[PDB]
């Protein structure tokens, strides 16, 4: 066991392994709080985050042990990784704190795109790599679930990891002219049927319209101003898919407007290269079983200058058969520790 030491920064207390050096406040969400350090074992500028009230009730506990799981089984160039977790406890009984050790991210999407279009070559590449990322999220039946340009790390030779999963957003933060809703797609912003991987697909298509327009693409005031928004360009639905809304009042709703076709790609993104528009076409699909996957893309054409099938991997095997299980708190709590102590840090 490391020697830990205690500091006070922004009136809380942080006691951490002698390693991680020069802290310094970062941020606080609702989560936790995280500051900057750097690594002495290994030279790397490294974000630390200490988890806030991590056991306060069922709900909490086991959305501690769904980051730390998740967290841990990602080993992958083009998403966020763990470096360390460390709690003070000596013990179980003693045990409250949970911190988490990633590597220190600059700028994001959004500081490369912000009132700004990026360059065709720039485009192929950031895309391709998103797109590498999630064949290997999606090939372990895990499902983002909030991409977004502020969630996707972006360094000085244009390379990206993708960051801060869905662990399950509030009413409030999705209500109005809100960027946290702009990326959902359709079936899952109005909740007309169940979330699948398909709905990444999606959020990949308007961040990559983003990227060669400069401008969001459904920049909607609220939930249904943005559906309209999105009904003009992809078109009103057919029969096909009003067949598989299980909301006879979402059905209902549809069934009200008045029916538009879908509209020309290359008249919408004037001047893209022929084939970013073939395959903005084909995630931008608003029946979710008919767009294209992750791995079909990757082999589409707007890639070739990039796409290795000898170096686009897939995930282990990930087991989540914790998620259809009622636990109570110190059961979850109790896993939770024993996998803080059984982590192995990456070579
Ligand atoms: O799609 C592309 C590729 N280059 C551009 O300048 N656009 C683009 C299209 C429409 C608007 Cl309104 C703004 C930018
Ligand atoms: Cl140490
Ligand atoms: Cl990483
Ligand atoms: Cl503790
Ligand atoms: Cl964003
Ligand atoms: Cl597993
Ligand atoms: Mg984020």
């Amino acid at each position: 066991r490391p020697t830990f030491y205690r500091q006070e920064l922004n009136k809380t207390i942080w006691e951490v392994p002698e390693r991680y050096q020069n802290l310094s406040p970062v941020g606080s969400g609702a989560y936790g709080s995280v500051c900057a350090a750097f690594d002495t074992k290994t030279g790397h500028r490294v974000a630390v985050k200490k988890l806030s009230r991590p056991f306060q009730s069922i709900i909490h506990a086991k959305r501690t042990y769904r980051e730390l799981r998740l967290l841990k089984h990602m080993k992958h160039e083009n998403v966020i990784g763990l470096l360390d977790v460390f709690t003070p406890a000596r013990s179980l009984e003693e045990f409250n704190d949970v911190y988490l050790v990633t590597h220190l991210m600059g700028a994001d999407l959004n500081n490369i795109v912000k009132c700004q279009k990026l360059t065709d070559d720039h485009v192929q590449f950031l895309i391709y790599q998103i797109l590498r990322g999630l064949k290997y999220i999606h090939s372990a039946d895990i499902i983002h679930r909030d991409l977004k340009p502020s969630n996707l790390a972006v360094n000085e030779d244009c390379e990206l990891k993708i960051l801060d999963f869905g662990l399950a957003h509030t009413d409030d933060e999705m209500t109005g002219y809100v960027a946290t809703r702009w990326y959902r797609a359709p079936e899952i912003m109005l909740n007309w049927m169940h979330y699948n991987q398909t709905v990444d697909i999606w959020s990949v298509g308007c961040i990559m319209a983003e990227l060669l327009t400069g401008r969001t693409l459904f920049p909607g005031t609220d939930h249904i101003d943005q559906l309209k928004l999105i009904l003009r360009l992809v078109g009103t639905p057919g029969a096909e898919l009003l067949k598989k809304i299980s909301s006879e009042s979402a059905r209902n709703y549809i069934q009200s407007l008045a029916q538009m076709p879908k509209m020309n790609f290359a008249n919408v993104f004037i001047g893209a290269n022929p084939l970013a528009v073939d395959l903005l076409e084909k995630m931008l699909v608003l029946d979710s079983d008919k767009r294209i996957t992750a791995a079909q893309a990757l082999a589409h054409a707007y890639f070739a200058q990039y796409h290795d099938p000898d170096d686009e991997p897939v995930a282990d095997p990930y087991d989540q058969s914790f998620e259809s299980r009622d636990l109570l708190i110190d059961e979850w709590k109790s896993l939770t520790y024993d996998e803080v102590i059984s982590f192995v840090p990456p070579p």
